């Protein structure tokens, strides 16, 4: 379709698909997800948005990024390392795992974000949107079967506290995605990395699925 927004999402379809029918996610979806299992998908989100909201401040004014620019409504960062101090204590910079499959997307991010900006946006949307639009019936699961205590910490990650509406907030980043200026080959591009994102999140889920099976 014509709108950015819209040609993503239909162009997406198929590997979204693969991403719900990827083995880890499958478990994740029947409920089926262990203390370990949730530890290291909190890991490895916490590596992947500190690369990405590294790479978005870098571009923030660039007019290639600048007009998705929303700081106080997405940020993760923070929300990530209050709950791995949670998951994986005090300590927690020093044990949390950074696994191979984990270094390919934080490797993959940085490189946009530094020498293809223009499909900064590609990740942004994935992650961000993608986050935002399925965290409930994520979190849901996970703490139903996490059974975890009353400590009132450990999913902040869940939340979006600067975000009154979600489907309100969505339409206005999706709104913003439309304005962006760029050539159909640039167009092409990013939809491509859209592609690449899902990817991306596959093999982690293998690799992750792979680390808990021994
Ligand atoms: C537990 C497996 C997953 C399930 C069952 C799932 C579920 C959801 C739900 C409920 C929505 C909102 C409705 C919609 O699709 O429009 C959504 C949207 C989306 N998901 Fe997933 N998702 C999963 C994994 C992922 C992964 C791994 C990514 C990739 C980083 C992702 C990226 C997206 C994106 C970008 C959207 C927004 C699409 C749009 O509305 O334009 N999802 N997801």
């Amino acid at each position: 379709p014509q709108d950015l927004s819209e040609a993503l999402k239909e162009a997406t379809k198929e590997v979204h698909t693969q991403a719900e029918n990827a083995e880890f996610m499958r478990n994740f979806q029947k409920g089926q997800v262990t203390r370990d299992g949730f530890k290291l998908v909190m890991a490895s989100l916490y590596h992947i948005y500190v690369a990405l909201e590294e790479e978005i401040e870098r571009n923030k004014e660039s007019p290639v990024f600048a007009p998705v620019y929303f700081p106080e409504e997405l940020h993760r960062k923070a929300a990530l390392e209050q709950d791995l101090a949670f998951w994986y204590g005090p300590r927690w910079q020093e044990v949390i795992p950074y696994t191979p499959a984990m270094q390919r997307y934080v490797k993959r991010l940085h490189e946009v974000g530094r020498t293809e900006p223009e499909l900064l946006v590609a990740h942004a949307y994935t992650r961000y949107l993608g986050d935002l639009s399925g965290g409930q019936v994520l979190k849901k699961i996970a703490q139903k079967a996490l059974d975890l205590p009353s400590s009132g910490e450990g999913l902040a990650f869940f939340t979006f506290p600067n975000i009154a509406s979600a489907t309100k907030f969505k339409q206005l980043y999706e709104s913003r995605m439309n304005s962006l200026e760029m050539t159909p080959a640039v167009r092409q591009r990013v939809i491509e990395e859209a592609k690449t994102a899902f990817l991306l999140n596959i093999q982690l889920f293998e690799e992750l699925q792979e680390l808990l099976t021994h």
